[PDB]
């Protein structure tokens, strides 16, 4: 029944915790004397990077500190400058984050043995993907296909990218495919596309923790942050939720019944 | 609640009875000394023309007959040569087969007034569609969008052409879309695409009759023939069947329940 799986990249296939973008946002602001925190930076983490910047700009705590520094509120120009800067720096450090999350690689190898097709979608622009893809391929990960918002009329949560995938992998109907992500948007897109939607937790952009703080965090404390997200997923369309990609082939078996 | 209807072209919105291709398919095989029937000729109607030729040669009755006549089964060269002929003959008559089918236009206008998007797919190439759609426009018919097999990995039954219509019209999930066609391939395309499928009988390729033959036919014999096409459509995936496009609107309403 299930013939292909569509994987997200950031916080799913690579970049444990999806920090690359978070790292950048904090720089462009810190360099301007208006330092923001990982929470409020990740706060918007789901919309157009361009608008993501503007959102941070209108965040009262940030908006006030900006006005304190520049003696004036951000200008549509500032947003446009910070955005240009955001990209340049991102292209710079993207490769340092294109490492396949330890769990994943093996899982992909297993699915491929079951003749199951591997596809993907993303929030990253084609420019950025060329970079992340190239590094991830040297590091052992390379899905059968890949699509970016540049390939379609609009990105997530539209199912456009997912249809492009099915079109290229040659799989139909939509319910013969699973969508695996690490964010609310990943869930929406999955459903909008009429396919089985699942959500990874450990290393998600939702759980927002690094491999470091996960391995060295209070069990009871961590076992609690995991629920705030696993629940968070189901509350958005996740037919299922998994702490790690190690539970993938298991959910498949379930689904196929 | 439905939001868009994807119409096939020949035998659905134009060319009553889908006659344009018919004599061309029979002619190309007749020149090789291998006669075929209208039934055989019409069986794979709806598919990308090149595929349609390949489909005819695949036919046991025809293949055997070909093998018996030439002492070897049909070749790729043969298929390719006949196709070249098929295109020459077709192109010189295509303008004469773009007249909208009678009451279709009134239906479209109604659909638009209800704010419903109009998309379409076909078996004709983009070059063929250029001629057909141009003439169709002049005669009052022009959907919001058009997609040929040239625009995707493959033609019918694959749901690729429908997904592009979804992308363009900005409609999701596929279940919010209805597919209307006049052949078996039309039915399969819709189901594969995960959308409400409807087949139209009078004027369809499956019925294979002219307007004359329809109005001047033994009503008892007519209803009887209607029953075979209908049973056929359903047999092949059709969710509902209608005699004419006038019934469409009603079917939509039933579905919205
Ligand atoms: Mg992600
Ligand atoms: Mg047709």
């Amino acid at each position: 029944k299930i013939e292909a799986v569509i994987f997200d990249w950031a916080g799913t296939t690579v970049d444990y915790g999806c920090f690359a973008p978070l790292e950048v946002f904090m720089e462009i602001f810190h360099k301007r004397g208006v330092a923001i925190t990982a929470e409020e930076a990740r706060k918007p983490m789901g919309l157009l990077k361009i608008d993501h910047v503007r959102a941070l700009t209108e965040m009262p705590r940030i908006a006030s500190e900006w006005n304190r520094v520049f003696r004036q509120l951000p200008t549509e120009a500032d947003i446009q400058e910070m955005y240009e800067e955001f990209e340049e720096i991102l292209f710079a450090i993207l490769p340092r984050y294109a490492s396949p999350i330890n769990a994943v690689k093996e899982v992909i190898a297993s699915l491929r043995e079951r003749g199951i097709k591997i596809g993907s979608t993303t929030g990253y622009t084609r420019e950025m993907m060329d970079i992340v893809a190239k590094e991830a391929a040297l590091q052992g990960y390379k899905p059968d296909f890949l699509v970016t918002p540049d390939d379609v009329p609009a990105g997530r949560p539209y199912p456009w990218m997912c249809y492009k995938n099915a079109m290229e992998l040659g799989v139909y109907p939509m319910n013969h495919m699973i969508k695996v992500g690490d964010t609310v948007s990943d869930m929406k897109e999955g459903r909008n596309a009429g396919m089985w939607t699942v959500g990874v937790i450990l290393g998600s952009s939702e759980l927002g923790l690094t491999e470091e703080e996960v391995e060295n965090m209070d069990s009871v404390e961590l076992r609690e942050k995991i629920e705030v997200v696993r629940n968070r997923f189901v509350e958005n369309g996740a037919h299922f939720t998994i702490e790690t990609m190690q539970e993938l082939e298991s959910v498949m078996e379930h689904i196929e019944k």
